[PDB]
């Protein structure tokens, strides 16, 4: 599977499990949703990619992260993380982890 | 002005200019542009939001950072940046910087 | 500006990190000699780190005294301190050494 | 899964960072002390930078030397190198310190 992502809460060095995570797809006009699953118990989703090969191009993952601060009586500055990436090359793994806190955030492309 | 953002380049340790960033309100599940414009010579636009009250809710800046490396012949994981945060507030300052590298980046609310 | 500014944001709060302490020293041979100590402002800043003596070209070291700042609030972290070491290449310039701070998370760099 | 691993993503490339030294050293009373030293695999991986003897509770630092990494592919760093300490509680557990690495800017976390 070509996509996976994880979060890791930077407040307390531990995985944010059972965070909604969206993957879309860029289409010619606005976006289409190719999936969406939620975090293990150790922040990850493995596998998000449908069953489903890939095309190169523009995709966005939203990770819900508003959802998960407001289950644990806590606010943050964003309501969800949306991140957007290329595949170019379509059998590639790609990895996206967040490293996430209340006020703020950070992004990669992961090993 | 109630909305400055800034993006400084991680890899040249000096700010990123001439990169365009949008504005967005959310509206009706969809976003609506409130404004444009490009960060100066110091990598800031001091003042994004346009010249109308703001009201309260969900807004998006987005950062054309993949624009910004093409420019400069250098590959990009993300062909821009979106960040999404709540406005609660609409008489106070919101400070949204972005550090920048090719295949990560950070933000936070900014003082 | 004075040649030396460092800033910390508390990334839990999304304000910043008031009166944290933090140390400069400069490379000494192996070791590290302590120039100033000064604790972050009201904004978390500290504006002016170099003490009045003339800079000189070189290493250093800004160590943010987090875990302290943490300890007061009953919070535990995963860093006592964060140190923080660059260059001092060119004298005539500003360095600016911002700290994005979480308990178990950080981010630091070059600023403007 | 060890009681200490570290590893480093090269945030220009979306690579790791290879054949980067790193050291281990814990804050003995004597001061800083070297445990161990190696240097990243093709992953950008150190799995295991524990010596062979027992580790005990207190305060520890790796220091990946980074300024060298970029000085081979003659590129300039705002870091000499960059140290990052921190507390081991538990001995038991399993301590991983990822480092995200740009010439002028780096993130380190406590992973998992
Ligand atoms: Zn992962
Ligand atoms: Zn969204
Ligand atoms: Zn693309
Ligand atoms: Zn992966
Ligand atoms: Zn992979
Ligand atoms: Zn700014
Ligand atoms: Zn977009
Ligand atoms: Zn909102
Ligand atoms: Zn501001
Ligand atoms: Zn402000
Ligand atoms: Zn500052
Ligand atoms: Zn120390
Ligand atoms: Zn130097
Ligand atoms: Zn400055
Ligand atoms: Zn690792
Ligand atoms: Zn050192
Ligand atoms: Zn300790
Ligand atoms: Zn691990």
């Amino acid at each position: 599977n070509i996509l996976s992502v994880h979060i890791l809460n930077q407040q307390t060095g531990k995985p944010a499990a059972d965070v909604t995570v969206t993957l879309e797809k860029k289409a010619d006009n606005g976006w289409l949703q190719l999936n969406t699953a939620k975090t293990d118990k150790d922040g990850r989703i493995k596998a998000l990619w449908p069953e489903q090969t890939a095309t190169t191009g523009d995709y966005r993952v939203v990770f819900k992260t508003g959802d998960y601060f407001k289950k644990q009586n806590l606010e943050s500055f964003f309501p969800e993380i949306p991140v957007e990436f290329h595949i170019n090359k379509v059998n590639e793994h790609y990895h996206v982890p967040l490293l996430l806190s209340q006020y703020g955030y950070s992004t990669y492309r992961g090993s």
